[PDB]
C-alpha cells in the first residue's frame, strides 16, 4: 500500500476524492487530495512538494517540458452560475453569455434589470442587488470562466481578460468552489461562478445558460459530454470546451489535468500515481458520473496510457507504466 500526495484544482475535487475513498477500500492505497486551486497545485508539484499536481487550466506543450512535467486529463466537468434569488427556482433563470459578462463588469446591478428580463419572458423577477462573488485564490475554473467571458463579451475581453487571476471589476472574492457556493447560500441576490458539484451538493439554485449555437440549455452530465463532442483530442489533451458548437452543447465546460514528472526521483510514488488513475481510468466511470462529471472517451484514455509508457520513467530511463 502506498501513501500518495495530491494537490490543486477544487474543480474535480470531489470525484478525486469519492475515487480517493474507494480506492483506499478496495486497494488499502491512500491517495490524500489538498483542494488548494490550480494555481496551488502547478506551484505544489513545481517545488516537489506533492506526487501529482492538478490544474483546470492547461500548461503549455513548452511550458510542460520547461519544467519536466507531463500533462494529462481525467474527467469533463461544468462550470455553473449558482444564485440566491428570491422566489425563482433551480433552473428558472437563463442568462446569455454578453449579460452575464455586463453582470461581472458592474453594468447590471439588479435581478429585474431589463437585460435580464428580456432573457426571461414571464418570469417575475425581484429588484433584488446583484452580489457578485468571484474567486479570491489562483484558479483553473476562473480561467475557464474568463476565458468564456471573454468570447461572449468584448468588453470584459478588452479590460479584464482571461485567466486563473484577474483585476475583478467587481465582487467578493469566495476562497476555492467551496468558498463561492458558502457565499452563494448566505448572500440573497447573490451570483457565483462553481463546478456543477458544488451547486448541486449545496441545493443552491443554479441558471440555464445559452449554449454558442443560441439555444437554452440546461447544466447536465450529458450537456458537458456534448460540450466535447467536437474535441480533437487526436491532436492535444489542452481542448478548450468553452462556448462550444452543437446540440445541448454547455456553454462552460471544461476538463482538468493531473501534473506529475517525467523523471520520477521517486519511481514507487510515480508508479502508484499512474496505478491509480488508471483505476480510475478503468473503474471509477460509475462515480464520476455519479457526481456529474462526464467521463473522457475511452480513446482519449488510451492515448493516456500510450503517453505514459513514454513519458513517465525513473532516473534510470526506465518507463514506469
Amino acid at each position: 500500500e502506498a501513501s500518495l500526495t495530491g494537490a490543486g484544482a477544487t474543480f474535480p475535487a470531489p470525484v478525486y476524492a469519492k475515487w480517493a475513498d474507494t480506492y483506499q477500500k478496495e486497494t488499502g492505497n491512500k491517495v490524500n487530495y489538498q483542494g488548494i486551486g490550480s494555481s496551488g497545485g502547478v506551484k505544489q508539484i513545481i517545488a516537489n512538494t506533492v506526487d501529482f499536481g492538478a490544474s483546470d487550466a492547461p500548461l503549455s506543450d513548452e511550458k510542460l517540458a520547461q519544467e519536466g512535467l507531463f500533462q494529462f486529463p481525467t474527467v469533463i466537468g461544468g462550470v455553473v452560475l449558482a444564485v440566491n434569488i428570491p422566489g425563482l427556482k433551480s433552473g428558472e433563470l437563463v442568462l446569455d453569455g454578453k449579460t452575464l459578462g455586463d453582470i461581472y463588469l458592474g453594468k447590471i446591478k439588479k435581478w429585474d434589470d431589463e437585460a435580464i428580463a428580456k432573457l426571461n419572458p414571464g418570469l417575475k423577477l425581484p429588484s433584488q442587488n446583484i452580489a457578485v462573488v468571484r474567486r479570491a485564490d489562483g484558479s483553473g475554473t476562473s480561467f475557464v470562466f474568463t476565458s468564456y467571458l471573454a468570447k461572449v463579451n468584448e468588453e470584459w475581453k478588452n479590460n479584464v481578460g482571461t485567466g486563473s487571476t484577474v483585476k475583478w471589476p467587481i465582487g467578493l472574492g469566495g476562497k476555492g468552489n467551496d468558498g463561492i457556493a458558502a457565499f452563494v447560500q448566505r448572500l440573497p441576490g447573490a451570483i457565483g461562478y462553481v463546478e456543477y458539484w458544488y451547486a448541486k451538493q449545496n441545493n443552491l439554485a443554479y441558471t440555464k445558460l445559452i449554449s454558442a449555437d443560441g439555444k437554452p440549455v440546461s447544466p447536465t452530465e450529458e450537456n458537458f459530454a456534448n460540450a466535447a463532442k467536437g474535441a480533437d483530442w487526436s491532436k492535444t489533451f489542452a481542448q478548450d470546451l468553452t462556448n462550444q458548437k452543437g446540440e445541448d452543447a454547455w456553454p462552460i465546460t471544461s476538463t482538468t489535468f493531473i501534473l506529475i514528472h517525467k523523471d520520477q526521483k521517486k519511481p514507487e510514488q510515480g508508479t502508484e500515481v499512474l496505478k491509480f488513475f488508471d483505476w480510475a481510468y478503468k473503474t471509477g466511470a460509475k462515480q464520476a458520473n455519479d457526481l456529474d462529471y462526464a467521463s473522457l472517451p475511452d480513446s482519449v484514455v488510451e492515448q493516456v496510457r500510450a503517453a505514459w509508457k513514454t513519458n513517465i520513467k525513473d532516473s534510470s530511463g526506465k518507463p514506469l507504466y
